[PDB]
């Protein structure tokens, strides 16, 4: 009875596991959204080449 | 005295809270750089739509 | 003999530290994403502006 310890939860006391995960997932959003964003410029990239054939 | 045990900082080993908030802002400003982005796509959405009547 | 305590990993408990910075890669990785994207924006600016001057 002296030196005692209390009770260290490891799991408890970070909580960012959960929050991790979803950044995660958070950037796939963005990464996709950036493919969905890519695609517009396809069009943009096509404006160029043969919608201004006409002169 | 023989069993002890020395200090136990969670909110000190971990240092990651702050990073998580700060991860969390950051795509935060490419989700809405992906929107600026998008903006310009709507444009291009225009650009080969009415803009391109010209033939 | 009575109040004893195990090992404290604080280190391997949290195992996020290499999410982290991966995490922050990641974003990196979108930004820049939004860069390229940034800039097949910049030509339907100007597929709009002289590229259209025929009417």
């Amino acid at each position: 009875g002296s030196h005692t310890s209390p009770d260290v939860d490891l799991g408890d006391i970070s909580g960012i596991n959960a929050s991790v995960v979803n950044i995660q997932k958070e950037i796939d959003r963005l990464n996709e959204v950036a493919k969905n964003l890519n695609e517009s410029l396809i069009d943009l990239q096509e404006l160029g080449k043969y919608e201004q054939y006409i002169k």
